């Protein structure tokens, strides 16, 4: 299983203000290929915002990340900080 | 609840190896202050590793990171790049399912 973390500058609503503009974007995610889950990021005190997801497989991850960039742009998000990472499942296990 | 992002250079163990490597080190995990879950990430193609985890406040997650930062210095990673964010839990449980 792949894990997906990327993070970029934002200005935009927080909190439940946030929830609510980005409601119709969560629920197109849950319709991405290879997609399990993500926990949604933000900073309000850093003008940051982002998630962790996590995918069945690496190249489920790769296609969402470059789709989604393209896509953060029209919100204005200019530089997208992403790593794809492998998860070790034996001691993720261990962890919750 | 606060979100601790973080990972650094790493050669040590990967795949299974590290999972018996490290195993004490995770179980010892469970037991940290605000500690809720940790999701194991490594990159042996590019020779990283890291973890994400969710603490039930910033504090705690802060504390946890000063901690684990200086002892990952022995097996020897210089420098860690980490970030605590806070979870937008209502567009989480849109994708928690």
């Amino acid at each position: 299983a792949t894990l997906l973390q990327l993070h970029f500058a934002f200005n935009g609503p927080f909190g439940d203000a946030m929830a609510e503009q980005l409601k119709p974007l969560a629920e197109s995610i849950n319709q991405e290929p290879g997609f399990l889950w993500k926990v949604w990021t933000e900073s309000e005190k850093n003008h940051e915002a982002g998630g962790i997801y996590l995918f069945t497989d690496e190249k489920s991850a790769l296609a969402y990340l470059e789709k989604h960039t393209a896509r953060l742009k029209n919100l204005g998000v200019e530089e997208v900080v992403a790593k794809v990472f492998d998860v070790n499942e034996p001691l993720s296990q261990i962890n919750q």
